[PDB]
């Protein structure tokens, strides 16, 4: 909870949002400050928002994007992965799809795949 | 300042220190997050210093190479130094040899001069 990095088990890459070029993605390598997110509990029990730069990570059924608006599609639940203690899938409430990656892009996927396992750890 | 099970990850490349007992393999890895990257960070017998342990062994520096130790020798004692412009990151300073935990390629090394590759974040594994 609070400021955190969001790192993928499969490749060690971290989600980032760069406001200076409006670039959302996943990056493997150096730990830049645009990889630091605000992970906050939402109004609805069991659901969270993932935010940077006054925007929220959302999935609109077509793309994973950043939203200025705290709307339904910004709600995510954590889903335990028993084989990998400390890792979670991030499941979008509205569209029931998992946060995933394809190359350097964040995507959503209803299938359960090895690239959907994330660890959220304190930035400071 | 995490105490207990943690990953030890480098700011410069996102790589994680690891020790695999079966393969007797110590290094840093920039790919997938495996179980053997989870360390036990504990307070030592001497205040101000910590041990860094896996598989009933301890990370040490003997003045030549960074290696594991079966026993908590003086060479297994490390202090934390905050990195001035990177809150959450630390240099790990070996007590006996005054050398900072560092890396070169896939290997852990130690260096007495402060450099850009010595910044570690120690984050809870669970
Ligand atoms: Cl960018
Ligand atoms: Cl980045």
């Amino acid at each position: 909870i609070g400021k955190c990095y969001i790192q993928n088990r499969e490749n060690g890459g971290r989600a980032f949002y760069n406001l200076g070029r409006k670039d959302l993605g996943i990056f493997t390598g150096k730990m830049y400050d645009d990889q630091i997110w605000s992970f906050q509990k939402s109004d609805t029990p069991g659901y969270y928002t993932i935010g940077r730069e006054s925007k929220f990570l959302q999935y609109n059924g077509e793309q994973v994007i950043m939203s200025d608006i705290e709307q339904d599609t910004t709600l995510w639940s954590l889903e335990e992965v028993p084989e990998d203690k400390g890792f979670y899938r991030l499941l979008n409430k509205v569209h029931k799809a998992y946060l995933d990656y394809n190359g350097g892009d964040l995507v959503a996927n209803k299938h359960q795949t090895e690239s959907e396992k994330w660890i959220l750890f304190k930035a400071y």
